[PDB]
């Protein structure tokens, strides 16, 4: 459209902003427009997060410990469905690290294959991780399935800031201020957030912003139920670390503040 987005539609993230709308989270998420048809396929309308920028740079950082859905781990003993798809996007990063059952299937399982993923790069970590760079100077980067250690993601961040200082300043200012809407907000509060990520976005003219995105796997809370979405993930707790990522996140942004 014009000034908005179409994005392929799912439930889950329709429900999750029609809710993120009424919350204080609203400020900190994409306008959510409603839904619409065309060429045959039904689409959720957002806003497009990039209208107000100028050449803008672009970070986008998947955020907790863990990535998939919990029905998905108990869903894999009970009726299990190895993909060709996964085996591959494995085998691309590291051959052998599939198992020689694996292999010879030329598959692997999805909380498997998300797992190793979780490993392999920040994730299990510092609990959040970067998937996506692009620059302003018309480069970028997704290649990021073996950035894990501290210092590897920290390199990755000074060369996005690009050592402007204010606008680091500025970035820690918005997820500061997440940071005290995540822990007020009802929505959170009742909410697993897995798969969901941070969309850091800023100009040559010193504009900042961060909003949370993607939230197809969003789910809610029985009754009453709450998480700290700090306490680590045990099957059957549905803890998150969402909370733990996004300490972290501020306190490596900050010393990078300092420098
Ligand atoms: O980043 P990668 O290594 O390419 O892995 C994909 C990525 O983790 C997506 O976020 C995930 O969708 P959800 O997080 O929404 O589950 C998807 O699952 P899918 O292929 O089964 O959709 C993965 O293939």
């Amino acid at each position: 459209e014009d000034g908005r987005i179409l994005k392929r539609f799912c439930q889950c993230e329709q429900r999750s902003l029609e809710q993120l709308m009424k919350d204080p989270l609203r400020p900190f998420v994409p306008a959510y427009y409603g839904m619409v048809l065309q060429d045959g396929q039904t689409f959720n309308q957002m806003e497009d997060l990039l209208a107000d920028f100028e050449g803008p740079s672009i970070m986008d950082c998947k955020m907790g410990s863990r990535t998939y859905l919990e029905e998905e781990l108990v869903k894999a003993r009970e009726r299990p469905r190895p993909r060709k798809d996964m085996y591959e996007k494995m085998v691309a990063v590291d051959p052998g690290a599939p198992t020689p059952e694996e292999h010879a299937q030329g598959a692997v399982t999805k909380p498997r294959y998300m797992q190793w993923r979780e490993t392999m790069s920040s994730t299990s970590t510092l609990g959040f991780r970067i998937e996506g760079i692009k620059k302003a100077d018309g480069t970028c980067n997704t290649n990021f399935k073996k950035t894990q250690a501290l210092e590897q993601v920290t390199k990755v961040l000074e060369d996005f800031v690009d050592g402007d200082h204010v606008i680091l300043q500025k970035y820690v200012a918005c997820l500061e201020e997440l940071r005290e809407a995540l822990e007020i907000s009802p929505f959170f509060k009742t909410h697993e957030v897995v798969g969901s990520s941070l969309l850091f976005v800023h100009d040559h003219t010193g504009l900042a912003k961060v909003w949370m995105i993607d939230f197809g796997k969003t789910v809610a809370l029985p009754d009453h139920q709450t998480l700290s979405h700090r306490l680590p993930w045990a099957e059957g707790n549905r803890e998150d670390g969402y909370l733990w990522g996004l300490d972290n996140m501020i306190c490596l942004l900050q010393g990078l503040a300092q420098s």
